[PDB]
């Protein structure tokens, strides 16, 4: 659930989940079309197509547990929802941190009518 | 599309595309510089190289159809598009499950301020 996901993206960037990755581009937030903005964005792409593959799993409400150790973010063994839904988590929260050079505000509070079309995965 | 390659990715690595595979070396992921890490990652290094040479084509996002026929990818009779992006997919996912044996879990989560420099299809 964003609780989980909210910890580690502060956790990695330094951000609050809602703000900073709530609003931004076509799919950070929610909602889902057009082509990616950027590669923060285009992480947020790969974050609901890495869900996408878990249709019988709640990301919004299925919590699990992680924890850190050696500095990494670590998936605790739970249920095959639990860990899927936590490596999706991980990879996008550690996709944001490496794209931080380019997160970009202009990004922000992004318009619906700039994000037009469906990217199947 | 996305949909149709990571579908083949799962039937012949038996892993998830996203994350497995989304995130791996320099290649495996949005754009592509420097050079590939191992053989996996060769194998979307080729796989760009197929899809950069469908310039008529949308490789990402063009659906397809495909099938399993005595245990193997046949590509459908579609669009000379549909039938070379599946091609360029097949290749690619065979080309995963063939080099399983040096799968790395380094090679996930690669940044990509790691790969500079051209290298030519
Ligand atoms: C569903 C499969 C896994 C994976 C992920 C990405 C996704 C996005 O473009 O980052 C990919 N992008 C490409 C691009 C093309 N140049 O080969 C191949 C590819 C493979």
């Amino acid at each position: 659930s964003l609780l989980e996901f909210g910890k580690m993206i502060l956790e990695e960037t330094g951000k609050l989940a809602i703000p900073s990755y709530s609003s931004y581009g076509c799919y950070c937030g929610w909602g889902g079309k057009g082509t990616p903005k950027d590669a923060t964005d285009r992480c947020c792409f790969v974050h609901d197509c890495c869900y996408g593959n878990l249709p019988d799993c709640n990301p919004k409400s299925d919590r699990y547990k992680y924890k850190r150790v050696n500095g990494a973010i670590v998936c605790e063994k739970g249920t095959s929802c639990e860990n899927r839904i936590c490596e999706c988590d991980k990879a996008a929260a550690i996709c944001f941190r490496q794209n931080l050079n380019t997160y970009s505000k202009k990004y922000m509070l992004y318009p619906d009518f700039l994000c037009k079309g469906e990217l199947k995965c």
